[PDB]
């Protein structure tokens, strides 16, 4: 592992890792090609506007980390980095990916969090070894039909983009376990989500969601569902069929009630329900045997069913800013003597 270039260049065939981060580099010197055995190249937190063609000489390069630079595109020579497995272009100014991105056949991770991408390159389909794709904080409104060919992709990040519609192409990504779609403008969650049988974590925080599809019930491997900061008025009964669900974040919505089918969520440990319009909770709330945390701060609750006493594992319960009388607060305290309860 080398941190100084001048020193790396005096003994070129010995360098394996090169870290030129925070060195105020405007350009990557062309003499960089002399490092024939280079495996990982770290050029983060510099002011690089382009990469020179001499990167073609770096045949053994497995990792290229260019986090926080001023890159606008990648050179055609990137196609010669046949052994490249990780390419990090985070916090740059990329408007487009060159067609040569499709030539990096051994790529596993492509990190593009925070750029200026308006479309995703159609040559993404050639990246058959790609397992993680981060396209967060860009200006995407759609996904190319060619992304449907990435059957082995496991993680996809699409938070902070311009998605007014959920891209149906996601439905073909059969091996996805993680999907981030936070901070978008999605109003409808279509049934294409139900095709993701291996999906474990789904993040849809800060969208404009009104309805969840009934096909959500097919998501049997789903452990985290984040629907916070949406427009949900009704939770379909099918949400109760998410057998593996451990965390459900429904804070900051417009829910009036919870379906009685919530009783089927035997693995649920954490439920966030603050800032809703809840006037009543079903007596079936008491069947949530594994529930540890429950927050209902800022709702319209005047009472709780006696069946809350069945929540034997409940450790924390936030009840602030509701419509409980001093008599109700006293009654609720008696129902849950092993639970930490907050009223004010
Ligand atoms: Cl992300
Ligand atoms: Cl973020
Ligand atoms: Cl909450
Ligand atoms: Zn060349
Ligand atoms: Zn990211
Ligand atoms: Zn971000
Ligand atoms: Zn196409």
């Amino acid at each position: 592992t080398y941190r100084d270039l001048t020193k790396a260049l005096q003994n070129p065939l010995e360098v394996r890792v090169l870290d030129l981060s925070r060195q105020e580099l405007k350009t990557l010197p062309i003499e960089i090609g002399k490092l024939k055995n280079l495996q990982r190249l770290y050029l983060h937190y510099n002011q690089l506007t382009v990469l020179p063609q001499e990167i073609e000489q770096l045949k053994n390069l497995q990792l290229l980390y260019l986090r926080s630079n001023r890159l606008t595109t990648l050179p055609k020579e990137i196609e010669q980095l046949k052994n490249l497995q990780v390419l990090d272009l985070g916090s740059n100014q990329l408007t487009v990916l060159p067609q040569e991105i499709g030539q990096l056949k051994n790529l596993q991770l492509l990190y593009l969090h925070s750029n200026r991408l308006t479309t995703l390159s159609k040559d993404i389909e050639q990246l058959q070894n790609l397992k993680s794709l981060d396209l967060s904080n860009n200006q995407l409104t759609t996904l190319p039909n060619e992304i449907e060919q990435l059957k082995n992709l496991k993680s996809l990040y699409l938070s902070e983009n311009q998605f007014a519609t959920f891209p149906k192409e996601i439905g073909q990504l059969q091996n996805l376990k993680v999907l981030f779609l936070n901070n978008n403008q999605i109003t409808i969650l279509p049934n294409e989500i139900a095709k993701l049988k291996k999906l474990q974590y789904l993040y849809l925080s800060d969208n404009q969601l009104i309805t969840l599809p009934k096909e959500i019930e097919q998501l049997k491997n789903l452990q985290t569902l984040d629907l916070s900061y949406n427009q949900l008025m009704i939770l379909p009964k099918e949400v109760g069929q998410l057998e593996n669900l451990q965390t459900l974040d429904l804070r900051n919505n417009q829910l009036k009630t919870l379906p009685k089918e919530i009783e089927q969520l035997k693995n649920l440990q954490t439920l966030f329900l603050s800032n809703n319009q809840l006037t009543i909770l079903p007596q079936e709330i008491g069947k949530l045997k594994n529930l540890l945390w429950l927050s209902l701060v800022y709702n319209q609750l005047t009472t709780l069913p006696n069946e809350i006493e069945q929540l034997k594992n409940l450790q924390t319960l936030y009840l602030n800013n509701n419509q409980f009388s001093s008599q109700e607060k006293k009654r609720i305290r008696k129902l849950l003597p092993k639970c930490q309860i907050y009223f004010d």
